[PDB]
């Protein structure tokens, strides 16, 4: 009787912490498998590295971070949801020997937000508009973020952008950016604090940005001892909206919810 256990990780926050869940869940109904989820286990760059070096199996990553952040040279990409993974998942299987199965339905951007009585005051809709006001509002930005070039060194580059940035941990630009200690923050469009703090995403009017959907990244090498992890885990492929999620984000970080229970609920009501 071979149980092996997976190690399922996530980057920062109760999204990754959810679909890990999802993970596990689907794999300990349906393979002979058990798993363990890492939460809150890095940033890109440790998920990514821990997943080559095999300190953990699976974790959820975004196809226009494969793109951007883990291909080198990184692709110049389209808009196009579909063809953003295809480029994704072809590039990261020659260049690491990674298996990037199939992506989820919704898309989580990064989203240049601030509050709706900010963006009032100072005539802000687009990105662009930050450029009039950038000696005024003062930014709080995470460290990969600030270190992407889909992030502030992008702000930089394609609108030519020199905000005034606050470094800040992840789970504090919220709380920042509502108490008024920062103006603008790097939002996840899927996060739930967008809505309960009252904050705009500015419109990404130049394309910074590229898609962002979610799916299982492991070793190929898995994938060839567990094949049946493809069909499992695919069970999420084309599903899960971007209303869908932010409540799920909700239900955890927000009412506290454990992210087990969130996401067998849903899987149970929604998918299964
Ligand atoms: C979903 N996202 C917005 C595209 C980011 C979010 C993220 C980046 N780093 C951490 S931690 N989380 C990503 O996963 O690359």
């Amino acid at each position: 009787m071979e149980k092996e256990n997976l190690i399922i990780a996530g980057k920062i926050g109760p999204e990754p912490e959810i679909l890990a869940n999802m993970y596990k869940l689907l794999i300990e109904e349906n393979t002979s498998m058990t798993a363990t989820v890492k939460p809150n286990f890095g940033t890109t760059s440790f998920l990514y590295e821990a997943l080559k070096k095999g300190d953990i199996d699976i974790y959820p990553e975004f196809t226009g971070t494969v793109t951007e952040s883990l291909l080198q040279p990184s692709p110049k990409v389209s808009h196009e949801p579909e063809q953003v993974y295809q480029v994704a998942r072809d590039g990261i299987a020659k260049q690491d020997h990674l298996a990037y199965l199939k992506p989820m339905s919704y898309q989580n951007t990064y989203a240049v937000a601030v509050p709706k009585k900010i963006a009032q005051e100072y005539g802000l809709k687009t990105i662009s508009d930050l450029k009039k006001v950038e000696g005024q509002l003062k930014a709080g930005f995470t460290l990969e973020f600030n270190d992407r070039e889909d992030g502030n060194k992008g702000l930089q580059s394609m609108y030519g952008l020199n905000l005034n940035v606050a470094t800040m941990q992840p789970a504090l630009r919220y709380q920042a950016i509502h108490s008024g200690d920062i103006q603008i923050t790097d939002a996840y469009s899927t996060d739930a604090e967008l809505e309960r703090y009252d904050l705009q995403v500015l419109e990404d009017d130049k394309q910074l940005f590229p898609p962002y959907q979610g799916a299982p990244l492991m070793k190929e090498a898995l994938l060839k001892k567990h094949p049946e992890l493809e069909r499992v885990l695919n069970t999420l492929a084309g599903k899960i909206t971007e209303s869908q999620m932010s409540q799920l984000n909700y239900q955890v970080g927000v009412e506290g919810k454990s992210a087990k229970q969130v996401a067998k609920e849903f899987l149970q009501e929604q998918v299964c």
